[PDB]
């Protein structure tokens, strides 16, 4: 027998998506004039992003002339100028990989070293950005592993910690941790050994934070754990010397059909356990791997949307129930993506205050959509701080993350991917998406049908 909170989550681990879609709906819709609103800083900020350099007012204004332009125009007297037109098999392929993993990864990792992320967190910082740093690496396979990943995360807590000199954690630097990097072969790990392997270094890691008062967030990662993860979770949040303090963070992935109930459980914890958590709202970084793993299994469903748009409206929904709790959560909205900025902006309401809620990007991914919304209402920016999440490691620690970038980037779906697109205009690009599902729904007979080239496992 499970709480009320927890068998509710149990049950709506794979429902149908047109009923999963359809109670989302109504908890998703923006009134009227947020949705006015919000469309027209979605479209603001999308504009900018766009035409950072003039891109599109370039596009306004083949190739063989401009060569000759060129050229005319380096003639340089203009009298000259007017006158003249007048008158190996196995290991190669593995070094190509590795190399070209290297080569787009650099982009999204801030320092080899975690003093090295540190020295270069300043620009940003005083412009009111802040940080949470990830010591890459997960799915540790051996004892060895899982040793070498908790003292890097030790090694990290006392350089983060010494460098936030006691900023506390809202203001100052944070570290994200995953739990499969602290026990062998997580994967697929009982309830008994977890607790008596991972649960002691978890514990560890979080009194060593609460020590420098730096947030500790605890990444999501594949569906199959979160069950454990907040056994884990709520077992952390009733120890006697982590009473009163509120920086315990932890991830939810809107792309499960769980999330709103996983909500409600935060929301019960917070209060039995009397503290406010951080909770960061993403939509998920494992979906190609989730549909796969899924379509394997051959069970009744899956536990996530299989439209992107879904995806979106439940994220909607979440940050409304976790703004609605200001006491109890404070919310982290990761995304790049500017309409969902926009929503949460405006969703959050009048007279913002710092501690209210923030929002979180990426390192090389959210850096241009941010420099909008973090810094001084006089620089024409929104005012609202921004926790870049900062991936930390060398070549060797980088190839999972890496992979799950280029999928995020290279999804025809994304909106870091459909803002590059010259041809998709901005309007399309920021629709809101509770009417995009009404407008499926208007289409196709139902609300909620799943994606028409993702059949159901069994089919
Ligand atoms: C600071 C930060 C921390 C994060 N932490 C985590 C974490 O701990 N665990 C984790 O899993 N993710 C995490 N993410 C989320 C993930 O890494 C992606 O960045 C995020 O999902 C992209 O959302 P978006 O709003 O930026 O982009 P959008 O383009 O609006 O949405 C992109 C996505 O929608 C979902 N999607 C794509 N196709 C479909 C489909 N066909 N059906 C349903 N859904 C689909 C996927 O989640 C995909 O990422 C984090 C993101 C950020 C910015
Ligand atoms: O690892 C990932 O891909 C996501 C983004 C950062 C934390 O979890």
């Amino acid at each position: 027998p499970q709480s009320v909170s927890r068998a509710a989550i149990t049950a709506a681990y794979r429902r149908p998506e047109t009923e999963a879609v359809s109670m989302l709906l109504e908890q998703a819709r923006l009134p009227q004039p947020v949705a006015e609103q919000a469309h027209k800083l979605a479209y603001q900020l999308a504009d900018k992003l766009r035409n950072q350099k003039n891109a599109s007012g370039r596009a306004g204004m083949g190739v063989a002339l401009m060569c000759l332009a060129e050229a005319l125009l380096r003639i340089p007297d203009k009298a000259t100028r007017d006158a003249l037109i007048r008158d190996s098999g196995e290991p190669l392929i593995r070094k190509g990989v590795d190399m070209a993993m290297r080569l787009m990864g650099e982009q999204f990792v801030t320092g080899e070293t975690i003093a090295e992320a540190l020295a270069n967190a300043r620009k940003l910082e005083e412009k009111g950005f802040r940080y949470s740093y990830d010591m890459l690496g997960e799915a540790a396979l051996t004892a060895a592993d899982a040793q070498a990943y908790m003292v890097s995360y030790q090694q990290a807590i006392h350089a983060i910690g010494k460098a936030s000199n006691g900023r506390g954690i809202y203001e100052g630097p944070g570290i994200s941790i995953k739990l499969s990097a602290l026990h062998p072969r997580y994967s697929r790990a009982q309830y008994d050994r977890v607790m008596e392997e991972l649960y002691p270094r978890l514990k560890s890691l979080t009194l060593l934070a609460r020590q420098y008062d730096i947030g500790i967030n605890i990444d999501a990662e594949e569906s199959d754990r979160l069950e454990i993860s907040l056994d884990l979770l709520e077992k952390l949040c009733f120890e006697p010397e982590l009473a009163g303090w509120n920086g315990i963070g932890f991830v939810i992935q809107a792309y499960q059909k769980r999330c709103p109930l996983v909500i409600d459980y935060l929301i019960d914890l917070a209060t039995r356990s009397r503290r406010r958590l951080m909770i960061r709202l993403v939509k998920g970084a494992y979906w190609d791997s989730e549909i796969k793993r899924a379509q394997m299994d051959g069970l009744e469903g899956y536990p996530v949307y299989t439209r992107k748009v879904y995806t979106d409206v439940s994220y909607l929904a979440c940050a409304k129930k976790l703004l609605a709790v200001p006491n109890l959560i404070y919310p982290q909205f990761a995304t790049h993506n500017a309409h969902t900025l926009a929503a949460i902006y405006q969703l959050a309401g009048q007279n913002y205050y710092p501690g209210q809620y923030e929002f979180q990007c990426l390192h090389g991914m959210g850096e241009p959509l941010y420099e909008q919304v973090t810094g001084k209402v006089a620089d024409g920016k929104l005012n609202r701080p921004c926790r870049i999440y900062a991936p930390v490691g060398t070549h060797e620690t980088l190839l999972a993350y890496l992979v799950r970038r280029l999928l995020e980037n290279g999804a025809n779906t994304s909106f870091v991917n459909r803002i590059a697109d010259t041809s998709l205009p901005l309007d399309e690009l920021v629709a809101d998406p509770v009417t995009a599902v009404e407008k499926l729904a208007q289409q196709e007979g139902q609300t909620g049908l799943p994606h028409p080239k993702i059949p159901l496992p069994r089919d």
